[PDB]
């Protein structure tokens, strides 16, 4: 059985049809979005979507199959597993969120097609070396998210009523999104000084930002410098090695010059 | 026969009498916005309106009989023809939308000068490269439009209700645009985990935003660094080569004097 | 008599002299915005403002006598004269803004200390070059502001109803300043396909910004190569000359030999 | 007594330990912003908080007598010393500020773990290069924070009656927050061209950052640049001159070559 699957699931035709079949899907996807589309064709999309996600279901069975261990070690096999996974969650439960849950097989059209998985992958690669950075910054709201809750929520339920909450404004203000008239120009009705809590907060919050980027396009550059330094200091050196080793087989040519006349009378 | 013309449509004097109208009837269609000028005034404007509009109509026609079909691809050109066509459609009509298009006609002046058409020249370029992150990003907005629709468009038509909707909305908050405040907020109000959709909506779509650019900074930097790096390469085998052959002439100076030495050593 | 006064313009006396009258005059404006410290004791600083008027007045007399011609040519000292002058007219009635413009003569601070002065100086340097990509933005704002004056300003006469409020408007959108709660949703409440208008705007003027930083970064990282591929090259054909001079006399210790054992066979 | 100490605070028991302890505090500090948890643990954790301090003052203490006088040398030890310093002042008092910074002592945090340090200690070297840059602008400000008190602050003190407060709405306006409907319009109704004063003041401020930043990243680079074209140059240094000790050795060894030839001059 299997290599007679492992030659349909390998094939051209396969992932073709897969494709061919997520943006069919993701033009139905959208079209039951128009309650009038819905009242007038919604029945032969309610099941071309349930026979897609059939289709898909054999597809990931078979895929397994084929890959077998090395399936479950690939993130972007993991992903196609999980988002049809969801998809088949009852159509009708108590946890009706899964039903918008459903519409992530779209991205299924980043997974199977490589310019895709060649741009988020270029996009995830700069992400392990800020995780410090990520980290740095998340204590940076946690602390200013607990200052905030115990100076503005008591009068201030609303933004900074509770940590999340806080963590939540912190956030808009991190955004610079309607931050003076907004908030602190009405926390400083109440709170007079409430501006030198804010103002640092953006500060830093600013700085650090495009200091990670600066930071980023700097060091990359200072690697492609490296690496091209290297090139041109070894073609130095194999370059003047010549001109080195040429003019010792001159000055070699002219000591054996030197001796054939120191023997010449001798004898 | 396409000669006697063709030397008066490339002269310096065809040119520059075209900028010079287009710049007269730009300076005319911003005193047509004074509702006072066009009383004082209105008549003699319609006139050169409808003057410059033949004038340019004409040199369209004779830049055809010249260039002929590689006019219909030239994007300048073609340009300046859909530009034209356009503002002859009677003043008064069904669409009259087309009335405030003709004054498109105002970006002849780009067209028409190479210094401005270099800028936008180079402005274009850096946009084929993109198209494959633009389509990752409009597959991102995609999606997050049809799930926002579902989760948010029952109670929240005027953002969300339709799919249009949805996305103009999305664009917004993109943009960082009253976003808290003016949208989310309310939300939560209904829907309170409501901010586990946005903000990672934000980070995703500024994260990119930022990478593209660095990316574009850093691989722009790679291939200058390339080609200075075969520069210099070039050069120091380039002047290794000087050195060598007025040292391919202490080579005959040996060998001729390696021929004729124990010729001097006798008996 | 010219070299007596001219060493003492010249010393670093004079000089901190002027820089400290600054220092103290920019520390009483800021007094003087307070009309408590104004009403009891402010007579006090409108008399200080009068004297240090005269005493720059002076410093500007004597520095005309010892640069005399080329002080005209110095874009530093026309500041400091200008700014010099227009605090030199009177508290005219009804020309209530020179007595505020007056203020503008801290920036003299700026005009005094080199450190001030170099960076002034390296943000104005990258301004020339920028020319052209100015003269494109502006001119697009002026086909937009037509467009939008003709398109919205009947019905939104404080946003549009006027080419300058036109402007204004668009430049308001320019910088995301609540442009879609605040702007584009009113006007697509009468004109639902105005974000057909905006939302190219928006991408266009983003475009170009983010561009034109871009190309400012890669184009001087092009210059920085470029001289250093110079060095090295100059470097590399340095010693070429002299290698290759002290070498055709290293063929020349040969040369002379055609002659001096040839004629040896002459005995 | 020494060594003994030293043995304790140099070992990784000991740090692991104090880390522990801080995120522990950490975690018991967010759960204290909880009035239902405060209610039915808060003695547990009003406790938990005066163990630690008491630890990190033992800590704080044993680190001195191990270090010394290189203890009040090193910024994150004196930070570390004064966020503890800062828990130790006791919460009964009309300026209740205190107790809330108690949680800076979280940033220990930060100076525990050595990728923490780094990060901070990456950011802070931006710093002291660019406070050039920071006085230029805060000058800028004060200028036109007294222009903008004297010109709209009687009509509105809100925004602008106080030297403070311009200052204040001043750098609203630069975070392009609200600017235009929450600032610049209603002072329009008053003060037809106040545009003449905020937009001038928006160009500047966003000239000055986005440049400041592109300063940074063209700088590094030349630095960058420069180190490689050293080391390069260097290699040519070194390359250059033993085909020149190469040339003298020639020399060398053809001065023999003329006083060798004196072995003719027989026939
Ligand atoms: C340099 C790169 C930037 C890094 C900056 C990260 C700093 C934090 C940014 C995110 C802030 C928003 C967090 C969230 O908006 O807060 C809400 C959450 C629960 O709060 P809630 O349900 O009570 O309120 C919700 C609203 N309601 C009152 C109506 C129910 O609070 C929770 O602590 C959220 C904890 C935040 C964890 C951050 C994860 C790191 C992301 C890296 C990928
Ligand atoms: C100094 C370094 C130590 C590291 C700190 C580790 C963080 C541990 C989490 C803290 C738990 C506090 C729980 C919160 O106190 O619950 C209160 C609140 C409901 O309050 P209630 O009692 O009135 O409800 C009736 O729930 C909240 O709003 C929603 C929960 C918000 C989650 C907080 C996100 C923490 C982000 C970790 C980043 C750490 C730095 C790397
Ligand atoms: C890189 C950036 C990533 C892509 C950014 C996407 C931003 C999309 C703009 C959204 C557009 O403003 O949404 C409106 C449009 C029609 O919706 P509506 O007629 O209901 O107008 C609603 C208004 N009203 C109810 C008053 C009639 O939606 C349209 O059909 C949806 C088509 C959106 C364009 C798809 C490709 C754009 C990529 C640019 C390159
Ligand atoms: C995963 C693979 C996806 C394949 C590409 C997807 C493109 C399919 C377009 C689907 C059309 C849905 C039209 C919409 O369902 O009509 C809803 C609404 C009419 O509502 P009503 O019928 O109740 O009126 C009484 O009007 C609407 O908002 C008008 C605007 C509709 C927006 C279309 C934007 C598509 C751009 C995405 C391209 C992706 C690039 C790779
Ligand atoms: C990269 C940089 C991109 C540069 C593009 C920026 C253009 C300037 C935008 C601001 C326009 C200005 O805010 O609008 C005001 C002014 C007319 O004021 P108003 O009396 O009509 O009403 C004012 C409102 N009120 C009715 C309440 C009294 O409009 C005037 O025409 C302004 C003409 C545009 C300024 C030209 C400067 C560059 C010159 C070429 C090089
Ligand atoms: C292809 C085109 C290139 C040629 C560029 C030429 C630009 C010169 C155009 C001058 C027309 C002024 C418009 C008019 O004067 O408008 C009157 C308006 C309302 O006055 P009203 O009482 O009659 O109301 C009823 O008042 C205004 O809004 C008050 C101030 C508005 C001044 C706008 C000047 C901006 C021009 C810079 C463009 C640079 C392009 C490279
Ligand atoms: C690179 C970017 C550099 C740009 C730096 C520009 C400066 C940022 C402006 C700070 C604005 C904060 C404001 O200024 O706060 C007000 C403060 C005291 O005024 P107020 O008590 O009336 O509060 C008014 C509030 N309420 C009356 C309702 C209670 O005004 C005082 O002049 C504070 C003067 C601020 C000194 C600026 C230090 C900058 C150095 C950073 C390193
Ligand atoms: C060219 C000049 C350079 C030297 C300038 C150095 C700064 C001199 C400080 C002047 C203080 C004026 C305070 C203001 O006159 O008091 C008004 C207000 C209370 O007014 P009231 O009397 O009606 O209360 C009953 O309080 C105010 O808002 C509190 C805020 C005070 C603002 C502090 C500004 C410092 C920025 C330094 C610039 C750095 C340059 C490199
Ligand atoms: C810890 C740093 C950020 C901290 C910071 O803010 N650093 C100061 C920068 C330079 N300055 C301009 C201050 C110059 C000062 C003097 S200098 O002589 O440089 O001119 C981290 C955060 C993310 C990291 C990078 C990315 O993962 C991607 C990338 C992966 C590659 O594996 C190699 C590098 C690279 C570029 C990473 C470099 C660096 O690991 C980064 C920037
Ligand atoms: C517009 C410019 C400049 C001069 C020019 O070509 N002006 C045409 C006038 C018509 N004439 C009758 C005078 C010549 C007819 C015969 S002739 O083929 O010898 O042109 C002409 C120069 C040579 C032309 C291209 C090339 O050829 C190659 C190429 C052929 C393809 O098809 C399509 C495109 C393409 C790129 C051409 C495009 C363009 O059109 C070009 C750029
Ligand atoms: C698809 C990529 C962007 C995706 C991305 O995010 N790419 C790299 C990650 C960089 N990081 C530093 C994060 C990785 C760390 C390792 S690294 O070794 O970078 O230090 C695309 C987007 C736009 C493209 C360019 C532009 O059209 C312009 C330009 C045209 C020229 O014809 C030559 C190339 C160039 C520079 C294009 C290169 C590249 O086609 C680009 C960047
Ligand atoms: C060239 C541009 C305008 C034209 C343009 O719009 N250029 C876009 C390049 C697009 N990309 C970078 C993607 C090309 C990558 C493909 S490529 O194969 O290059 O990798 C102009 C506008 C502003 C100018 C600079 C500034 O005055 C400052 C500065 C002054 C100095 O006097 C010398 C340089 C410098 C850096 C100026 C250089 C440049 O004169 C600039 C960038
Ligand atoms: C550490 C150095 C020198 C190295 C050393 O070793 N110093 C003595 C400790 C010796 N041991 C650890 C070997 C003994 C424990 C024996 S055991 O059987 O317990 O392991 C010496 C140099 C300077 C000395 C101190 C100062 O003058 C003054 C100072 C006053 C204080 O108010 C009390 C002591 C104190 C701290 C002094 C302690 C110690 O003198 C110091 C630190
Ligand atoms: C005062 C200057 C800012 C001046 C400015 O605003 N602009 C320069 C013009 C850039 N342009 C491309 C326009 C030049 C055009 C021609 S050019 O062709 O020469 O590129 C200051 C501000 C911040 C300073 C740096 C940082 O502290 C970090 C870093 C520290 C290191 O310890 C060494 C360098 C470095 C990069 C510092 C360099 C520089 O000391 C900086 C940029
Ligand atoms: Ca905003
Ligand atoms: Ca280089
Ligand atoms: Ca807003």
């Amino acid at each position: 059985m299997y290599l007679r699957i492992t030659n349909i699931v390998e094939s051209s035709f396969f992932t073709k049809f897969i494709i061919y079949l997520i943006v069919l899907n993701g033009i139905t996807m959208g079209l039951e979005t128009s309650k009038t589309f819905m009242q007038s064709f919604g029945v032969y999309t309610t099941l071309f979507n349930q026979i897609v996600i059939t289709i898909f279901t054999i597809e990931i069975i078979l895929r397994i199959y084929v890959h077998r261990i090395s399936f479950f070690k690939d993130p972007w096999s993991l992903f196609d597993f999980f988002v049809v996974a969801i998809s088949l969650v009852p159509t009708s439960s108590g946890f009706e969120i899964l039903r918008v849950l459903r519409v992530l097989r779209l991205f299924r059209l980043v997974t199977a097609v490589p310019q895709m998985r060649k741009i988020v992958s270029a996009l995830i690669s700069v992400i392990p070396g800020m995780l410090s950075v990520i980290a740095l910054m998340t204590l940076f709201f946690y602390i200013f998210a607990i200052m905030a809750t115990q100076l503005f929520g008591e009068r201030f339920p609303e933004w900074f009523g509770t940590l999340g909450e806080s963590f939540y404004t912190l956030f808009q203000v991190m955004t610079l999104d309607d931050w003076s008239n907004g908030i602190v120009r009405p926390l400083m009705e109440v709170y007079p000084y409430a501006w030198v809590f804010f103002i640092p907060f953006i500060f830093v919050v600013t700085f650090v930002m495009i200091n990670l980027v600066v930071a980023i396009i700097v060091d990359a550059m200072a690697i492609l410098n490296q690496k091209e330094e290297q090139h041109i200091i070894d073609e130095v050196q194999s370059h003047e090695d010549n001109i080195n080793n040429e003019i010792i087989k001159l000055r070699e040519e002219i000591v054996e010059l030197k001796e054939l006349i120191k023997t010449s009378l001798k004898n």
